[PDB]
C-alpha cells in the first residue's frame, strides 16, 4: 500500500526539510528542461522563496561529468547547498567523489540505494521505497512531497504537469493518484472527461491539424481538418465542441481510423493561470526545447509575458513537429526502429512513432551523437529495459542510461551504427 | 516636450544596457538592497531577466562594503558573472573598477564617477549624470524600470510606483516619478485617487487608526481609544473602507486631536497586483525587508500567495510593535526641540514618526559615544530649520554631524550630550526666528 511507504519517505521529506531550513549559505537548484524539469524547477523557486531562501537555478540538459565538475568548482570559494531534481542518482558516485553538500530528488533507478548517503548528501529516490519512478511518480511529485512538508499544497498544480509531462497519466497510480487526490481535496484541480481538441482553446481545424496525441496523419494539417469538420457538420471555426460536435468527431474518427485510442481524456484543470494541465505541460516542454529555460520558469510563477512567450512557442514547436514527422526517414533493424532529426524533437518524435516495437531517434550536435529511446509499458511489461540497453554506449566510448522506457545516450558521431546494432541486439535478447 | 528629451538622452544608455544584457549567457548576479525601493528594484530586475531568458542569483546586502565587493570578486574568478547592482554601486565605483567587474549599476544615489560608459565592462545608469536629482525625481526602481521599458515591460510600473513610496518621493511626484506614473496610468497599471490614509489598509478601521504611523496620533493610537472616538462620531469602527459622509466625520472631530490633517489625505495609487494598494504594498516590503526577509518580499513582488500572505501577517506584527516602542518613548523638551534616549536599531524611524511641531533628536549610547539622529518635518525647512547646520556643530564636543536640513545625525562622547542638546536647541531657537 502506497500509504505505507509514503510514511516511510516521509521520514525522508523531514529531513530534507530540516537541511534547507537550517542552511543560511547560497542554495544551488539544477534542473532538467523537459516539462517534469521545469515544474520541479518551480515548485522548488516557489518552495525556497516562502522559506526565505535566496537561491540560483541552473537548467542542464544533461548532468554529464563536465557540469557536474564545473558546478564543483563552485565549492572552493562558498560551498553551496545544491539541490538536485530528475537527476544526480545516476551520477552519486561523481557527487560524493567531489563531495558536494547535496539534496538529490530524482526519480531514475538509484546506484545506491541508501536515502541517507554520507553526512552532507540525502537522496530522495522513490525506487528505493519500491516505488517505481516510471509509472507512479515524477521528479515533480518527488519536490512536492518535499513542498507539502511545509503545507505547500497549491504547489500540487505544477506536480500535476510534471505527470502529464512525463507520461504517468494514464493510468495514474502510486503517489500521483495521492497527489491529484490531494489536490482535488484543496480544490486546486478540477477533474473532467472531455476530447483532447478542447484544451487547446483554438479553432478546432488547427486543434487537430498540430495534434500528436493522438496524431493522424491524414488530418495533419489545415486543409484536411478544416474539410474534415465541414464535411460531418462542425463549425470548424469554432474554439470548443459541445456534447453533439463531439459525438460526431469521435464516431467520424473511429469509423475511418478504427485503431485510434485516447480522444477522451480526462483533463486536469488547475489554479493556474494556464487553466489545462495538458495545455502547460505542451507549452513548459516547447520552450524548454528552445533554450527559453528562464521563460520556462517564469510560467511556472505565472508571469504574463512569460506565457504570452509561452503561447508563442507553443504553436511555432507544434507546426515544427507537424513538419518533422512528416519528413522523417525511419529505419528498421531486428528489433527496433531509429531515425536521425532535429535536436529538441528527438525524444518527442520516438515516444509518437512507438508502436509494436522501440523507437530510437539521434541527432548529431558536434563530434557526439546524441540518442533518445522510447518504448511502450507494454514492451516493459515483456521485458524492455532501455536503462540497461542504452548503457552499452560504454562500450563504444560514450555513456547511457534513464528509464526503463525512455533513456538516452551519447556516441562518438562515427560510432552511430555499431551502437545502434549493439542496442537492436541487447533489445532482442532483453524481450 | 522636456520630459521627451531627457528620456532621449538616458535611452542611449538604457538601450546600452539591454544589448548587454540579452547577449550574456554566462551567470547574472543581481545585488539589491533590503528596503522598499531595493526589494522592489529586485522585483522588476527578476522580472525582466526571466522575461529576457535570463536565469540569475539574487543576493540582498544591507550596505556594500568594501568587504562585500571582495567576497564578491572571489566568484568572479571562478565563472565572471555579469553583475547588476541595484540601489548601490556609484558610490563604491572604484572598488568595482579595481576588481574588473562586468557590471550594469543601477543607482539614484550622487555618483563618484560621473559617467555612464566606466570603460569596456561598467555601465552605469545614474539620473545624477542625466541633472536628475536622485533625492527627489527618481528612486532605484524607477531606474530599473527605465531599463525594464526598454523591452516594453510597463506592466513593472507598479513595483517602480511602489519604490517611489517606499523612498517617500511621493508627495510631490516630480521629474521622472511623475512621468512614470503616468505612464501607468496610460496603460493602466495604475489608477489614481484622493483618499484618506486609513483606507489603504483594507481593515477595520479602528485598527488602521490605532496603529497608523503617517501620522501617529498618540491619543488614537489603540485598539480602545480609535473604537470609541469612531463610535462616538457614528462610524461603524468594523468597516473597512470609510465613504466620503465618514471622512468628513472624522476630519471634523480628529482636528482636535491632530490639527495638520492635511497629512490625512493622500493620492492612493491602486496598481495591477494582487496587492491592490501601492502603499499598502510599500509598508508590507519594509516589515519583511526590517525582519530579514527578503527572499519572502522578492516573492511578494511576484505575485505568490504565500509570500503575501507572510507578508500580511508580518506587516501586523511589525506596526503593533511599532506601536509599542512610540509608546515607550520617554520624550525630553528643550526649548526649541524634544529629545529621546531609545534603542539603536529604530532611533531614526521614531524620531521621524515623533515630529509633529518642532524638531525631534533620538540617541543612544553605544560604548563611549552617543549617536544622534535628528528629524523635522518640510513646514519647519520652510521656517529656517537647517539641520546639518545645527547638529554640525558637534565638532565644538569633540565629535562630528551633519546630513540634510530636514534630516542629519551627529556623534559625540556619551558624557557630553546635555552640553551637545543645549546647543543645537539653541542655534535651532535662531534659525526658526
Ligand atoms: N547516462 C545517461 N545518458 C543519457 N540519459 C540519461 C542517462 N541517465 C539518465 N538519463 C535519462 C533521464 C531521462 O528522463 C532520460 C530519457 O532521456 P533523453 O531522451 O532526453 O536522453 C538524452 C540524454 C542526452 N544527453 C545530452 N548530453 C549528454 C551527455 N553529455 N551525456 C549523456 N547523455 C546526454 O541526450 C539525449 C537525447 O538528446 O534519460
Amino acid at each position: 500500500h502506497m500509504m505505507e511507504k509514503l510514511k516511510e519517505i516521509e521520514k525522508v521529506t523531514k529531513a530534507i526539510k530540516e537541511k534547507i531550513l537550517n542552511h543560511y549559505g547560497y542554495i544551488r537548484v539544477i534542473t532538467h528542461h523537459d516539462t517534469d524539469g521545469l515544474s520541479s524547477g518551480g515548485i522548488l523557486a516557489k518552495m525556497l522563496m516562502r522559506t526565505n531562501k535566496l537561491f540560483h537555478l541552473t537548467v542542464v540538459e544533461h548532468l554529464s561529468k563536465e557540469v557536474i565538475e564545473k558546478l564543483a568548482k563552485e565549492n572552493e570559494v562558498n560551498k553551496p547547498l545544491f539541490i538536485f531534481a530528475a537527476m544526480g542518482s545516476g551520477q552519486i558516485e561523481e557527487i560524493i567523489k567531489h563531495n558536494f553538500n547535496a539534496i538529490i530528488l530524482d526519480h531514475h533507478p538509484p546506484v545506491i540505494k541508501d536515502s541517507f548517503i554520507n553526512e552532507n548528501i540525502i537522496q530522495l529516490n522513490p525506487h528505493i521505497f519500491g516505488v517505481d519512478g516510471s509509472r507512479e511518480i515524477t521528479a515533480s511529485g518527488v519536490c512536492y512531497l518535499v513542498a507539502r512538508e511545509f503545507g505547500y499544497y497549491d504547489l500540487s498544480v505544477l506536480a500535476i504537469v510534471g505527470i502529464i509531462g512525463d507520461m504517468q497519466y494514464n493510468p495514474l497510480l502510486g503517489l500521483n493518484k495521492f497527489i491529484v487526490n490531494e489536490a482535488r481535496e484543496y480544490r486546486y484541480v478540477k477533474i473532467m472527461n472531455d476530447i483532447v481538441y478542447n484544451i487547446y482553446d483554438v479553432e478546432i481545424y488547427k486543434a487537430i491539424a498540430y495534434c500528436t496525441k493522438p496524431y493522424i496523419p491524414d488530418l495533419a494539417s489545415e486543409g484536411k481538418a478544416f474539410k474534415f469538420l465541414k464535411d460531418i457538420g462542425i463549425d470548424p471555426n469554432k474554439k470548443q465542441l459541445d456534447d453533439t460536435d463531439k459525438k460526431k468527431l469521435l464516431s467520424a474518427i473511429i469509423f475511418k481510423y478504427p485503431k485510434i485510442e485516447n480522444l477522451l481524456i480526462d483533463r486536469y484543470l488547475i489554479e493556474h493561470k494556464v487553466r489545462d494541465a495538458f495545455l502547460l505541460s505542451e507549452m513548459l516542454n516547447a520552450v524548454g526545447r528552445n533554450g527559453l529555460f528562464a521563460v520556462g520558469i517564469g510560467i511556472c510563477l505565472e508571469d504574463d509575458e512569460c506565457i504570452k512567450i509561452g503561447n508563442q512557442i507553443l504553436w511555432e514547436y507544434k507546426k515544427n513537429l507537424i513538419n518533422e514527422l512528416k519528413s522523417v526517414k525511419l529505419k528498421k533493424l531486428n528489433n527496433i526502429y531509429y531515425f536521425e532529426g532535429k535536436k529538441g524533437m528527438i525524444g518527442i518524435i520516438a515516444s509518437i512513432l512507438v508502436d509494436d516495437k522501440p523507437v530510437i531517434g539521434y541527432h548529431i550536435e558536434g563530434d557526439i551523437a546524441k540518442f533518445s529511446a522510447r518504448g511502450n509499458r507494454d514492451l516493459v511489461n515483456r521485458g524492455l529495459n532501455l536503462s540497461v540497453a542504452m548503457a552499452v554506449a560504454k562500450e563504444f566510448g560514450g555513456n547511457g542510461g534513464g528509464h526503463d522506457v525512455a533513456s538516452g545516450a551519447v556516441v562518438s558521431k562515427d560510432k552511430v551504427q555499431e551502437f545502434l546494432k549493439r542496442v537492436d541486439e541487447i533489445i532482442g535478447e532483453q524481450l
